[PDB]
């Protein structure tokens, strides 16, 4: 390829400083085999206005490849329509100022897994190379607002496969500059080992005597039990918590010093996490990334941030964290203590149905900005020392303000929620719900009639429609799976993990298959006990199902 106009060369340290912060479009041109399979509809233009718009520098855009090849070996040919289509939408996403990263995504596993053991990697170095070439030379002309990502969370489990992980770089290197137009100039992130902090860390070294300007790129999701919804885990921000964080990326950072930085990749997704714990987490994670110097990507696949159909944020309070790192946030305060017999969040107004409307105090942790104002979702604007009361790290609101806008008979789910502006930060947003313990449409089912698939029960929800987590025992007291969350407390013992063993929906709570074929395998009665917001015991707000052998 030969290119006709000009190239402002960009340094990475320049790159990355500006690009903070980013989003992904995800599950798109990563989805499988075509850019709509999954979630996600036909990639419009619309919605990088909306990331423009809610502050974001730049965009992330996964490319899976695998299903994409008009041809085998040799050639390895790539569809000249998908690279059209890639190649359009990197001018999408620039012509609107946004930087951009494209890369080879679920290929990752789909076919360049080294550590797969009949992985043919002769074939595999090929085929890659091939398919660097082919991105190199359609995408050679673009702009320095164009970077260049290896691999997306790459297989490895050895110090072996991480020099194999080391050798993708290289092949990836060599062929985009044997591609030319600006590539030998362009910005391009190398990747270790599962784009994991410790195997990077652990097994990554730099390409000898490469030429691109280049930074390192890593994802976090981490910790796992907070993120992925494991163990009855549904509370962040404790003193360890926060230590636990900071040492993760700080032990990166002391491997690679004057290297920029990419974080790539993460998320508290809020369709799985409490919100109060994860705007402690969002606030923590870009304080942190600052402190090392690194520009955070947050992970959308579409559903956890941006509506792109509406342009609605469904979490706008994360969204302004990320968007403005230099202002201190004011978030709503929740608990932290791993052993406690009771949990609140103060981005929630709890109220149960039957029970007195009482006067809520909700505690924020300030961090020196004051309040100034509070709006609700109807448009009306509160009045101050008549309407809600501070005192300190106390927002109380009185039993007669609450009492106008639920009572002991009126109905139970979401109501309107309360938008608290402050003096600097994000403006958080704390949720009415008034909540009854759901009910199922079963209670007991034979392990074996119920075989076949995943389990769906059929579930009234009263209050917020999320399932918290699930308690699963044997019936003679073992733990069903994880034996070691015995050590896990009060809301963690016996408890089990979102998608892989439950799940939920509108109109069911979920049991995956392989949970009965645990029950099954284990041979005796399982009592599951569904958990629901808010967990203010292990008791009240739950409903129990049992499975029989
Ligand atoms: C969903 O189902 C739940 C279980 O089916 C049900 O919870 C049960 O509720 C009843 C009624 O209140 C409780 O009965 C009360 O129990 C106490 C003594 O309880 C303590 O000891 C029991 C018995 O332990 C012995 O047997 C087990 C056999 O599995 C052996 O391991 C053990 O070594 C003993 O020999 C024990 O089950 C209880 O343990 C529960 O609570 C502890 C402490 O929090 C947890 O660590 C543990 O996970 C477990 O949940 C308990 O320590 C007695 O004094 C009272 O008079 C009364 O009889 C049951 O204890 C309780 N059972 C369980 C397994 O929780 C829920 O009510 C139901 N929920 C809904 C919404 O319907
Ligand atoms: C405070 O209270 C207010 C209520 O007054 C809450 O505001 C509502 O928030 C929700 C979530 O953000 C929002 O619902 C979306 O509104 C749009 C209609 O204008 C729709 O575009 C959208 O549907 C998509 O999203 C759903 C939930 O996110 C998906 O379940 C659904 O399938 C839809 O997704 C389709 O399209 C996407 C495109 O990417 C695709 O991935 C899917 O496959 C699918 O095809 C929602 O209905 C409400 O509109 C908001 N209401 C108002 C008045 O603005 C607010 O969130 C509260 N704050 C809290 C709780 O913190
Ligand atoms: C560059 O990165 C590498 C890789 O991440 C990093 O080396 C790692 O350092 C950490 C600590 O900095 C080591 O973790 C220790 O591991 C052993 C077990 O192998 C334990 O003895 C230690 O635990 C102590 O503290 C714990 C706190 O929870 C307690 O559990 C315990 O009681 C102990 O007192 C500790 O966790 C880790 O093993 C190494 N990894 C390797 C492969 O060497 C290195 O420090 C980084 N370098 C720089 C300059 O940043
Ligand atoms: O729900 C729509 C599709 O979701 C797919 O899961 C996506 C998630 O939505 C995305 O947030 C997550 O990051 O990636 C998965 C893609 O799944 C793949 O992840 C990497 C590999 O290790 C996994 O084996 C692989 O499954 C889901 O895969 C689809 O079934 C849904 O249509
Ligand atoms: C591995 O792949 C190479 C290159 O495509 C091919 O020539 C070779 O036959 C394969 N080897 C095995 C053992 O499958
Ligand atoms: C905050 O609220 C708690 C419980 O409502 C109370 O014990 C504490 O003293 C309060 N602090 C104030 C009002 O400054
Ligand atoms: C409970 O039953 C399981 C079934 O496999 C068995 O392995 C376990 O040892 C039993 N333990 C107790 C304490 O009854
Ligand atoms: C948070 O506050 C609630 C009251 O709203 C308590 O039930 C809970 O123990 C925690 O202190």
């Amino acid at each position: 390829a030969n290119c006709t106009g000009s190239f402002d060369a960009i340094s990475a340290s320049d790159f990355v400083a500006n690009i903070n912060p980013g989003w992904n479009l995800g599950n798109s041109l990563d989805a499988t085999p075509n850019e709509d399979s999954w979630n996600n509809p036909t990639v419009q233009e619309s919605t990088f206005d909306y990331v423009k718009a809610a502050g974001f520098k730049s965009v992330r855009l996964p490319v899976t490849w695998t299903h994409h090849f008009t041809s085998e070996s040799p050639d390895w040919t790539v569809d000249p329509k998908w690279l059209q289509r890639v190649s359009d939408v990197i001018d999408m996403i620039t012509s609107r100022g946004l930087y951009t990263i494209v890369n080879v995504h679920h290929d990752s596993w789909e076919w360049a897994d080294v550590t797969k053991s009949d992985a043919n990697i002769t074939q595999i170095e090929q085929k890659f190379e091939k398919l660097w070439y082919q991105i190199g030379t359609k995408l050679a002309c673009k702009s320095s607002m164009v970077a260049f990502e290896t691999i997306n969370e790459p297989p490895c489990n050895t110090a072996e496969d991480g020099a194999k992980i080391n050798k993708f770089n290289e092949i990836f290197l060599r062929a985009i500059n044997r591609a030319g137009g600006f590539n030998a100039k362009r910005v391009v992130n190398l990747v270790g080992g599962g784009m994991d902090s410790v195997k990077t860390s652990q097994w990554f070294k730099t390409p000898a005597n490469i030429t691109n300007p280049w930074a390192l790129q890593f994802h976090f999701y981490s910790p796992y039990d907070f993120i992925f919804s494991a163990w009855g885990k549904t509370i962040w921000g404790s003193d360890s918590d926060k230590s636990e964080l900071d040492s993760t990326l700080g032990l990166l950072r002391g491997n690679f010093t004057d290297v920029p930085i990419v974080l790539g990749e993460f998320d508290a997704s809020p369709t799985n996490t409490e919100p109060a714990a994860r705007w402690k987490y969002h606030d923590y994670l870009i304080r942190s990334t600052k402190k090392y110097n690194m520009s955070p990507i947050i992970w959308d696949n579409g559903l956890d941030h941006l509506d792109r159909s509406s342009g609605i944020w469904r979490d706008p309070v994360s969204i302004e964290i990320i968007t403005n790192g230099n202002e201190t946030n004011s978030l709503p305060d929740s608990t932290v203590d791993t052993s406690a017999p009771s949990q609140s969040s103060s981005a929630y107004i709890y109220h149960k149905v039957g029970t007195e409307v009482t006067d809520q105090t909700l505690p924020f942790i300030f961090n020196d900005n004051t309040l100034v104002s509070i709006q609700d979702s109807k448009g009306t604007t509160l009045k101050a020392d008549t309407d809600y009361t501070v005192s300190g790290s106390n927002i109380t609101f009185p039993a007669s303000f609450l009492s106008t806008y639920y009572s002991e008979t009126s109905e139970p789910g979401l109501l309107p929620n309360f938008t608290l502006k402050f003096s600097s930060g994000a403006s958080p947003v704390v949720q009415l719900v008034q909540w009854d313990t759901p009910t199922l449409s079963k209670t007991s089912a034979a392990a074996s009639s119920i075989s076949g698939s995943d389990l769906s029960i059929p579930i009234t929800w009263k209050g917020l429609p999320k399932l918290a987590t699930v308690k699963a025992l044997l019936n003679n007291g073992t733990y069903l799976v994880d034996d070691f969350t015995q050590w896990f407390g009060p809301f963690g013992e016996a408890r089990t993990t979102y998608s892989n063993q439950w799940n939920w929906d509108d109109k069911n709570v979920i049991l995956t298959q392989a949970t009965v074929e645990a029950v099954v395998a284990a041979g005796q009665d399982t009592v599951f006990t569904f958990e629901f917001f808010p967990r203010v015991d292990t008791t009240t707000n739950t409903v129990n199902f049992t499975l029989t052998v």
